[PDB]
């Protein structure tokens, strides 16, 4: 957002309400319930045929499990969509994922993703303007290693793979389990907030557009 930015006042109440929906609802609970098998399975798929299984004498049993550890949510934000006639709602999350290997040291990963859903501008039955939920992509901004020694075999296969997998799981998996919830909260918040975004977009369009 280099052309125009959102007023902290208006953004503060949409983030309030949007986060409130996260709080009041069960946003983090979705994650906790999210099919983590995909990650686990993905990570196992990648880590095998990569390091110790690919170039490693005496292959071991590829047993493992995956767990969510520390799921939390930060303070939301909004931006104007890149001329797409809408606004980007950024829901930032801070999750921590724990993978459990049989005999290998279990590592913990930290992921900080900033969801980006777009509320477009459209006109409803009364010819009035409303917020049109058009886009809901989760954007994995951060994936940091919580535990794991780099002073060993090439990141123990548990780095690039983790980010590969997590960067997928946010967008693919989380944007699957969390998308309906977001399209609920944004569609359940304040009408004033709705209009505040609308009037904003119309303003950033051209004050009101065709006055």
């Amino acid at each position: 957002a280099m052309a125009q930015q959102i007023p902290p006042e208006v953004s503060s109440q949409i983030t309030d309400a949007l986060t409130q929906g996260l709080l009041d609802g069960n946003f983090l609970s979705l994650l906790n319930a999210i099919n983590l098998e995909g990650l686990l399975n993905t990570i196992l798929d990648q880590v095998t045929g990569l390091l110790n299984i690919l170039v490693g004498p005496l292959l071991g049993p590829s047993d493992a499990e995956i767990k969510l550890q520390d799921t939390r949510l930060l303070q939301l934000s909004l931006e104007f969509s890149p001329d797409s006639k809408g606004i980007d709602i950024w829901i930032p999350l801070e999750l921590s994922v724990y993978l459990k290997l049989l005999i290998l040291e279990p590592l913990t990963l930290y992921v900080r993703t900033d969801i980006r859903v777009q509320l477009r501008l459209e006109s409803d039955e009364d010819g009035k303007y409303r917020l049109a939920f058009g886009h809901c992509s989760l954007l994995p901004r951060a994936i940091e290693l919580q535990s794991g020694n780099p002073l060993s075999l090439p990141v123990n296969a548990v780095l690039g793979t983790i980010e590969n997998a997590l960067g997928n799981f946010i967008t693919e998996d989380l944007g699957a389990g969390l998308c309906p919830t977001l399209n609920s909260l944004v569609s359940n918040l304040d009408l004033q907030l709705v209009n505040n975004l609308i009037n904003l977009i119309l303003d950033r369009a051209n004050v009101d557009l065709s006055v």
